[PDB]
């Protein structure tokens, strides 16, 4: 349902983004998109 | 991986998510472990040791 990704080398519980993930960077509210070129982000609703 | 993810706590954007197998509440020590009902104790994993 989202990506889940590692936090240390051997711990069964990662990280996950409940918004949106955008690459790397995981938005500040559910109602962002991404963009990318400045540099990726999130756009959000004003 | 691809996973069901948990929030934590109120505001926060990260959660988590179990990388291996959830069975109900319960994250498993290995991807490989399956799920068992223990009577009395609930839902619960069985592994390979």
């Amino acid at each position: 349902h989202r990506p889940c990704q590692s936090v240390r080398p051997g711990r069964v519980w990662g990280k996950c983004c409940l918004t949106r993930l955008c690459s790397t960077m995981c938005c500040a509210r559910a109602d962002c998109t991404c963009v990318y070129h400045r540099g990726h982000g999130c756009s959000c609703v004003m």
